[PDB]
């Protein structure tokens, strides 16, 4: 077993991984590292599809999804949470202390500040700036910690302008985010309502299940999904879906429908940007 | 070749209830309409009915006497509809299928679902009936939702899903109704299904996307439904959870016409309506 390891998606999950190591590294649990990780990206606000700083919605309103799930299919959810600058933590608190697993909009809100969490104004100036000017994806991270165990975590301001209420995938269990720590976990990439539509992590994570590698496993949901888009009548150049995947022994594998995506990787070899295979070439 | 024997049309759903919005999905589908207006139409005979207090109107409030409702509908190609926590508006059912053609976006919540379903026309109405408020007040000091699945003459399956939610339930909770893979999942190539129960557990282990990829690996729809519940009965033990407190079922339909359903806890069954007639029948379950 190559163990820990932690795979984060795009060009930030490299910062996202180093905080997440400092847990791994010494010997945390993969819950703790993978919060911690995503976290950095939420209080960033020049990362602007993530927690602060996120571009709002049509009607100038930053609206965050998150969901997070631990090593014994323990789930937490927020969708369509505003003013709380770190939804993955309220979303682990929706888990910890609550019997439901999934809150939304106001009542999300309430949940979080009954738990100490503080309002914050999400909407930076440059976003306001951006939106109002409109008017004339998301980071994932899934981990293997020193004890052979799997947790991921997965938030995002989600698809800028949308329609008011719009949830995408990353506050899904089974679309954005889906761990199960006798197989592996996976984590999503690419257009919300296409990764919904699939059920892309729950698949990539079924394949592993049903013996294949991370790697074929992400190939062959990818593949299957392109079969999708084509049974749908649609251009494969307008939809982007693609999954990061580990399995139980510490090995991971990606691939994406279109090039272009990238994610960080840390283990004992160090951090590094990897690029997936992908289909459209 | 195409199969020796298919079943169709045919329409599965949940509860006892699915017996009677059966006869009113077969109106459709007798005539050969769309499993899509098929399901539709059935489940919002359930949403109409304020006796029925698990689904639309006269369904059981959140803690703070919020009727909030979670639907989703999915069709013969994948397209798919969700709302969830939507107030005021006794048909969520209608609603999705509105996400789904109207928008490019495939599940709202809250207030940004009930402005996009007026909109497009539907009634602000006020779903708390006298009776739901007054058992709400009093708690102050099964038959928990309808799916149904349906393949049509054309051999196509839609599916739709829908909900009032845990009653009193905290305000913005949502269970797997309106969650496509949880509550519902359809794939033309394969088979439908959708569950009923409690929908943590059921979003836990995506179980509909999980029952129709056992139908994909081979399983038939009732052997698909008892595996899937199965591995939930083992999660439950993984988390030093008691069975006795969980529920769970799912009913399954493949492109065959092929149907079964199973559960965790006895006391559920399903009704299906074919070319045969409509029937009230009862699955396995796993706590015995
Ligand atoms: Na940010
Ligand atoms: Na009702």
């Amino acid at each position: 077993t190559n163990k820990p390891i932690v795979l984060s998606t795009w060009n930030f999950g490299l910062h996202a991984n180093v905080e997440a190591w400092k847990v791994l590294s010494k010997g945390g649990k993969a819950l703790d590292a993978v919060e911690k990780g995503v976290r950095l990206v939420e209080d960033d606000p020049t990362e602007r599809s993530v927690g602060y700083g996120g571009r709002p919605d049509r009607d100038g309103r930053v609206t965050l999804d998150a969901c997070i799930m631990d090593e014994n299919y323990n789930i937490g959810s927020v969708a369509c949470m505003e003013h709380i600058k770190n939804p993955i933590s309220v979303a682990r608190a929706v888990m910890e202390k609550t019997p439901h697993v999934m809150l939304v909009g106001d009542g999300a809100l309430e949940f979080a500040l009954s738990q100490g969490f503080k309002k914050e104004n999400l909407l930076t100036a440059e976003s306001e700036k951006e939106w109002k000017e409109w008017l004339k994806d998301c980071i994932g991270m899934i981990a293997l910690d020193a004890q052979g165990n799997l947790s991921g975590a997965c938030t995002t301001s989600g698809m800028a302008y949308k329609m008011h209420g719009r949830v995408g995938d990353s506050p899904i269990i089974g679309a954005g985010l889906f761990v199960d720590n006798e197989i592996g976990a996976a984590t999503a990439t690419g257009h919300g309502e296409e990764v919904i539509r699939t059920v892309g992590t729950h698949l990539v994570v079924e394949l592993m299940n049903q013996g294949r590698t991370p790697q074929q496993a992400c190939k062959e949901a990818v593949e299957r999904i392109v079969k999708i888009v084509n049974r749908r009548g649609k251009n494969l150049k307008d939809i982007q879906v693609g999954f990061i995947a580990l399995n139980k022994k510490g090995e991971y594998g990606a691939y994406c429908i279109q090039d272009g995506f990238n994610f960080a990787v840390h283990d004992q070899k160090g951090n590094r940007l990897e690029t997936p295979g992908f289909a459209l070439k």
